[PDB]
């Protein structure tokens, strides 16, 4: 018993969106590197055992989380690309399935650099 498959899971749209509506500003600037590398930091912060108790605590509240989360935005690698998207990755509880929204960025991240103006 107990077989189950476990469908693949990575890529969607509406969670690689958020991404991709949030860098979107980004690549104007060209932070992709500051957007790309600091939700690389989202994925790992999943994975830590003591961040899930954290990071999907009710125990914290709706504006009082989101401060916590400051001193992993400014002592992670986030701030200014991820300032905002940080508080959005934890503003509805998304802070679950995000690792799948890192991925699409690596996948937009490079449709960026041939959506550009080469002239020179």
């Amino acid at each position: 018993f107990a077989k189950l498959v476990r469908p693949p899971v990575q890529i969607y749209g509406i969670e690689g969106r958020y991404a991709t509506a949030l860098y979107s500003a980004a690549s104007k600037q060209n932070k992709l590197e500051q957007v790309e590398k600091e939700l690389l930091r989202v994925g790992q912060i999943l994975k830590e055992p003591k961040m899930a108790a954290s990071l999907l605590n009710p125990y914290v509240k709706r504006s009082v989380k989101v401060k916590s989360l400051s001193d992993m935005t400014a002592k992670e690698k986030f701030s200014p690309l991820t300032s905002n998207l940080i508080n959005l990755l934890a503003e509805n509880g998304r802070l679950t399935n995000t690792p799948a929204v890192i991925s699409a960025f690596s996948t937009m991240m490079s449709v960026h650099r041939g959506e550009v103006p080469c002239t020179v």
